[PDB]
């Protein structure tokens, strides 16, 4: 077959370099991109029936969310209505549904909870002043939320959800559900639990839960359990039964819809003392300028929020994207949702962004462009003026109920972790440290955790790397490890070392360590030694995956090279890139008799130069 | 001359893996260990003059340094005598001058201030309480550096301080420099200035100090000036005229026991009200365990504070150990430097390092073993049992012109900052970035955010790496950028891709933009549009530089592949190290018609393996 045949001089760099020579209407995407070019002919009809289903369900959601928001329960409807208007404009994507998905939503009640406590705010019971305050807290948190998302589409760095990786999103997710299957068993128990604000609050919520078990309400009980098997039931039903019926049976609208039927024939509110919603507002508030001076105290919580929001819109938005042809744009994205998280701030409402299953309703049942957000907006503005009295005996334990059923894909991430382990250890730690620093922290710490130990983790692995003694392959150019194939020759008086890594602090010392291991001595030692008084002539170091390299690499470098000099002993550099050879020339590295002479294309040009003397 | 020879058959991984077939008494380490092998005969006259020449010098710095500390001066004394006698067992070094060291000092300083201030404290004044206070509060937070450093010795995380990178070093001491410089003018003004705790503390501290220079004691200030010019002059005069007198010349001491010889004599502290230290206590106080439960209020401060005083002493250790032939145990530094620091702050003492010029004036005079370190033990302990009554007239403006003097070459690196900046730009900005946060922070949480500032700035050099289109050299096996060259051929109807980084989520992303940008299209875009329907034949991926591979990566490479199988354009992989392919094979690479066929030794054997096609 084909023969490696190659005929050259040995270039070294100096060599090489001397013969070959070297050397305003999308910030603001307008709905006039689509509605003139929008088809009326026939996208009105699947506009109308998604938007009215994704409505349907968004309503239902964004009231269930509203719990895991400290907000009382009607509030959701604004989060569900006033971003779907607000991101109609600025929105990129056409299929995802705006709202509070509500990973997101506990986050937000988290930080309302924190600085806004029950024994802290009542000292008398003010159940409406304290409705007031977090409603109040939790405009601040979007407002901040929105600035933080804003300033971010600003600067155009869209690549900071890059560094959200796969592993540390599933540790999050899982920790996330766990903490939403928490809280909504505190609701569905009707359970009085004081909340836990900080570290471990999760375990000592769950102690309060089981020691305050003999006061749980049944009705609540019985009605969360029984909408938790009806629900898992039919989503089992429809993912085994398939073929037939392609739009995805809404299942929870019509389990609320019962519910709150059942509840208003038989008078659960006074008969068995349920918990209700007992209130829905009636028309839409007048807007509130949120209070700036708490912006100082929601920092940390609100870059996080406005991180994992993002991050959960872009993903849905590009799972449909690549599903439907078409690229969205990030920073884009950015001032969308942040435009979007100021004018629901304003208006009162919690962080917003968009959910999967919502997205997957608005999309199975005829996705079109994002009229059918408007349509999904319409209804749950008509939910809002008229059918607030309607849902008035609805059980939050109902609500709770749902949320539970939906957590089963985030709870199913413990089974992929073990495949994880046995792929990728450090994959694995990953996902196992965000997992249990988003339980025993808030999640919002545990996601910047989780982030600052995956950099951790890119740091360790470019700093502890492999590293090899090279021989080569007999009558070839091949140079592999000599304890790897049996078969390497070690040649004449000479060590080869290829570092796998770029060279910086760490490498700086790892590098050291390794070259001295190599040649089996040190030169200073030896140097030391000689100086009193009065095996290896050379080594090759094969730089081929150096990528960078820094001031402290390059003082390592010189001394390296200046200490094997001293002991008559050549340092030779090959496979070097042309940039890391540009940063060694302006580090001030060829100075004091360098010359770029010892440098190498590959290495076997280092080894047939030692051959030539 | 030599020229560049080689035939071989084109070796895929799997044909070359076809053919080629691969596969107890030194954590106490004693004073037994060199007391034996001790050379009685001369030594002991060296250590004596060494000893006590270092001594004279620590006590005056551990009496200086006390008031970087919030201790009253006394404490110093019990700093520089204890901490020696408990690293005379397990410490490995023989240079280093165990004590304060400013930096470290100030660090706990602000520690105490932060958890002692005069207002929370005293509300009737009670001195004597607020010093007992600081005193407890200073043995607490050594004990618990102690106790961290023990902890890092026994997990033998000895390459933690390679993290301490050269450029965040510098920064952080001219910012310690600047800290340091601040509080001592405070000290030699005698003006009181209420202590600002957390950030911009040294901008209101220097507002503060401006604001209240009308309250200066003219004695203190006049006395400060003269001591800081005529130590300054003398490091001068002896950097220059140093042919002669090899000891450095102790000025400060000489100034120090001139000026209290004249405070004694004339009474600055009734005449003129002076700022004396005015109180030295005799003897040696009983031990007092400190209380554990302040240990949660100092996790974060006591972390870095070990960190620093570890590096510190590790750095004058290496700097005199390569000067003398020898090597130090970092793991038994550890262990040798919290024992002490336990020791000490049991013995109501701070927590103890090396100086760099207390270390220079023991070797200087004769260095020898750490025996030179007993006998200025027993020197302190002389001062603190007879001479605390000597030194009550002195001046703390003395001392802390003393320390000014002192910071010159901790100011002097503003000065590197523009080469460093001409030499790498990231350097120079960690160097920035480190200053300013240990300014507008703690120093503690400054250096937290230089250490993970750098951690950001590796994987920001990983995440965004050189990548090139090769092209090869005529004649030869040479590829190279075709943009950099002007002489580099475009093969027929491939492209060459060269991403000189691990992949990596990061670089997933960054390496699917620049495929996108190789080949001028991407696989997605024209499959669809084929599928509505019904230049480029093989991309040539170089990843000689790819460090490591993480499951995202692998995930990355699988749909890379697929994606343009599906276009009928072949993608081949060369360069890759045996541990990156080891990586691909258990991540689950080989699976669905991959069989490793598609991967060569270099960038020539998938060229010439395409025109074999
Ligand atoms: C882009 C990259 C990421 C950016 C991240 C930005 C983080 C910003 C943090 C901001 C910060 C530190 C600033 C310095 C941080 C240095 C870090 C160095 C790190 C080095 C790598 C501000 O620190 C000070 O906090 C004061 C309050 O304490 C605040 O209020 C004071 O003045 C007011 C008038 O101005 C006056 O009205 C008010 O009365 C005063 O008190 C001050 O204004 C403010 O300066 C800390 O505050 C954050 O908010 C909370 C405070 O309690 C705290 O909440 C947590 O509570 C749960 C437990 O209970 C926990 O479980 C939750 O999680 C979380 O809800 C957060 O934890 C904390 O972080
Ligand atoms: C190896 C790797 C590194 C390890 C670093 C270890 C850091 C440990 C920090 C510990 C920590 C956070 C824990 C969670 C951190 C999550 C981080 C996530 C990061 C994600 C990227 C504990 O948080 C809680 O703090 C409470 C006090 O507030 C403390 O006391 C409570 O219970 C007691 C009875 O137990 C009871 O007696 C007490 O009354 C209670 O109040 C609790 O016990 C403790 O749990 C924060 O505490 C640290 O200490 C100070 C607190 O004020 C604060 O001091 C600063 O003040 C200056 C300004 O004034 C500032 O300028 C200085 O710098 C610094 O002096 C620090 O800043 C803070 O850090
Ligand atoms: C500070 C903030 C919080 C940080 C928390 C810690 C975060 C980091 C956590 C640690 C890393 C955890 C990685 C995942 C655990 C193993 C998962 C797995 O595959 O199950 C294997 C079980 O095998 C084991 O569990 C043993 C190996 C892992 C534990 C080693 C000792 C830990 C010492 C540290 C204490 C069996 O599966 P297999 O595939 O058959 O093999
Ligand atoms: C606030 C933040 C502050 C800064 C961060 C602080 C935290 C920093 C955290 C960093 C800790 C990193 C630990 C893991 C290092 C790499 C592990 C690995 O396999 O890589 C290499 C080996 O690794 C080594 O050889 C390392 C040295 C060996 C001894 C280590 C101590 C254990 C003693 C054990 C004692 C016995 C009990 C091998 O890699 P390869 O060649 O690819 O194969
Ligand atoms: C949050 C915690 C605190 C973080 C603080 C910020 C930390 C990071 C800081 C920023 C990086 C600072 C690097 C050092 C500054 C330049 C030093 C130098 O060589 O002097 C050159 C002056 O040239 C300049 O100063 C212009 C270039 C630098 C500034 C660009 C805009 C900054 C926008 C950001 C606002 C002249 O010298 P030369 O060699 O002749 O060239
Ligand atoms: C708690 C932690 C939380 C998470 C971390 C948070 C912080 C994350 C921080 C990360 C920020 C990293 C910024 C620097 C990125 C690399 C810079 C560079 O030269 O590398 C490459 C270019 O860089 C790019 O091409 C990047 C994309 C270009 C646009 C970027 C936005 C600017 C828009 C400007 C708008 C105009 C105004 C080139 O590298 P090379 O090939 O080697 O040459
Ligand atoms: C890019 C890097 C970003 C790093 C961001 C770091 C954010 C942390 C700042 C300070 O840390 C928090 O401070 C709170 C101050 O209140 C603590 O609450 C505490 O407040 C109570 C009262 O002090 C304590 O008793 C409880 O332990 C606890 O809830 C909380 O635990 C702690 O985490
Ligand atoms: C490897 C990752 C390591 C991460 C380490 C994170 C350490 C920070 C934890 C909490 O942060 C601190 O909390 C203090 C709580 O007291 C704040 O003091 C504050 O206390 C006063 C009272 O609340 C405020 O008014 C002042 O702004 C300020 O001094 C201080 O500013 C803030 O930094
Ligand atoms: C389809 C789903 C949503 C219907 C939910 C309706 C709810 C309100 C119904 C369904 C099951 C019902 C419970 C069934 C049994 C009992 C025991 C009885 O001694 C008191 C009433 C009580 C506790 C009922 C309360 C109301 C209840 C919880
Ligand atoms: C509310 C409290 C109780 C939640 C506690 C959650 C913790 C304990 C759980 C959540 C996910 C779990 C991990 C999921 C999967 C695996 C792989 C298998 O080899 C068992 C260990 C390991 C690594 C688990 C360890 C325990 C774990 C981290
Ligand atoms: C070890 C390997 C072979 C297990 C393979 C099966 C995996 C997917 C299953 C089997 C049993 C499972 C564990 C059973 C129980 C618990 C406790 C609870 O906290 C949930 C997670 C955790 C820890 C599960 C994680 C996933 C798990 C480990
Ligand atoms: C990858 C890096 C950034 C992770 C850093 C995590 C550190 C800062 C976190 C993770 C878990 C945290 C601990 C969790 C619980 C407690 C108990 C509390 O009474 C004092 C604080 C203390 C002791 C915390 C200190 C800080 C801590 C150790
Ligand atoms: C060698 C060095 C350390 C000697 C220091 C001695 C100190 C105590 C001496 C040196 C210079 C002196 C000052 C010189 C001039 C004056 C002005 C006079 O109207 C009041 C006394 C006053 C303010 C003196 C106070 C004491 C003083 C500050
Ligand atoms: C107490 C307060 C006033 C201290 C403030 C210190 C700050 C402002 C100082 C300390 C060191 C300084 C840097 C040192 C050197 C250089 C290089 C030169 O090109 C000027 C800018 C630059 C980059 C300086 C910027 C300002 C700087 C960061
Ligand atoms: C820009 C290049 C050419 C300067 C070369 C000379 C360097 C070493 C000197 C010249 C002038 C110096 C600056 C003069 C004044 C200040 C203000 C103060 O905060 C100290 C640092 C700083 C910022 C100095 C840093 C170092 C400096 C920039
Ligand atoms: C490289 C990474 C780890 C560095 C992270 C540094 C971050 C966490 C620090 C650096 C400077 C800090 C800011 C300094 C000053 C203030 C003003 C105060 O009123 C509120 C907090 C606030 C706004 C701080 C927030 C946190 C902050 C932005
Ligand atoms: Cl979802
Ligand atoms: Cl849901
Ligand atoms: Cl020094
Ligand atoms: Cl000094």
């Amino acid at each position: 077959s084909c023969s490696y045949v190659v005929s050259r001089p040995v270039y070294s760099e100096l060599a090489f370099q001397q013969q070959y020579e070297r050397r305003v209407l999308k910030t603001l995407l307008p709905v006039l991109d689509w509605l003139p070019k929008y088809r009326i002919k026939e996208w009105l009809l699947s506009d109308i029936i998604s938007g009215v289903s994704t409505g349907l369900v968004g309503t239902l959601q964004g009231m269930a969310y509203a719990l895991l928001a400290a907000v009382p329960v009607g509030y959701g409807l604004y989060s569900a209505f006033f971003p779907i208007l607000t991101y109609f404009i600025f929105g990129t994507s056409r299929h995802i549904s705006v709202g509070p998905f509500p990973v997101v939503s506990l986050m937000v009640g988290s930080v309302v909870l924190s600085m806004a406590p029950d024994e802290h705010f009542i000292i008398s019971i003010d159940f409406a002043a304290r409705d007031a305050a977090r409603v109040l807290i939790a405009s601040t948190l979007t407002l901040l939320v929105g600035i933080i998302q804003l300033i971010f589409g600003g600067l155009q760095i869209g690549f900071i959800v890059r560094y959200l990786a796969d592993p540390l999103v599933g540790g999050f997710t899982t920790a996330a559900a766990f903490q939403v299957l928490v809280s909504q068993l505190k609701i569905v128990l009707n359970v009085s639990t004081k909340n836990y604000n900080g570290i471990l609050s999760i375990i000592y919520t769950l102690i309060e839960i089981f020691q305050n078990i003999g006061n749980t309400n049944l009705a609540d009980f019985i009605a969360g359990l029984l909408t938790i098997i009806i629900c898992m039931a039919v989503k089992e039903l429809n993912d085994r039964f398939k073929h037939k019926i392609p739009v995805p049976i809404p299942i929870e609208v019509i389990v609320t819809i019962i519910a709150t039927a059942i509840s208003y024939a038989v008078n659960l509110e006074k008969n068995y003392n349920a918990g209700i919603v007992k209130s829905i507002p009636r028309g839409f508030l007048p807007p509130e300028i949120p209070p700036i001076s708490l912006f100082s105290e929601m920092l940390t919580a609100s870059f996080s929020i406005a991180v994992v929001a993002y991050a959960i819109a872009v993903s849905v938005g590009k799972v449909y994207a690549i599903k439907y042809d078409y690229t969205i744009d990030g920073n884009q994205e950015f001032i969308a949702f942040g435009i979007s998280n100021i004018f629901s701030g304003f208006f009162s409402c919690f962080v917003a962004t968009t959910a999967l299953s919502r997205t997957a309703v608005q999309e199975s049942t005829g996705g079109k462009t994002q009229i059918a957000g408007i349509i999904s907006a319409a209804v749950v503005m008509i939910a809002i003026v008229a059918l607030g009295k309607l849902l008035e005996p609805l059980q939050k334990s109902v609500l709770a109920a749902v949320v539970i059923a939906n957590l089963k894909g985030m709870f199913m991430q413990v089974c992929d972790v073990p495949r994880l382990w046995r792929q990728n250890k450090t994959d694995a730690v990953i996902w196992v440290f965000t997992c249990i620093a988003s339980i025993i922290l808030g999640l919002d710490l545990g996601l910047l955790a989780g982030l600052m130990f995956g950099f951790l983790t890119v740091v360790v692995r470019v700093q502890f790397p492999s590293w090899n003694s090279l021989g080569s392959i007999p009558n070839t150019d091949i140079y592999r490890s000599t304890k790897d194939y049996k078969n390497i020759e070690e040649p004449e008086g000479v060590k080869i070392l290829r570092f796998s890594s770029p060279i910086f602090y760490g490498n700086v010392d790892g590098l050291k360590k390794c070259i001295k291991s190599t040649v089996g001595f040190d030169a200073i030692r030896v140097y030391n030694k000689r100086l009193k008084a009065l095996p290896i002539h050379s080594l090759v170091l094969d730089c081929g995956a150096v990528s960078f390299l820094d001031v402290v690499g390059v003082r390592s470098l010189r001394m390296i090279v200046k200490e094997f000099q001293r002991i008559d002993v050549h340092v030779y550099f090959a496979s070097l890139q042309d940039h890391v050879i540009e940063k060694l020339e302006q580090c001030g590295f060829f100075n004091d008799s360098i010359r770029k002479d010892i440098f190498f294309l590959t290495v076997h040009d280092a080894i047939l130069h030692l051959r030539s003397q």
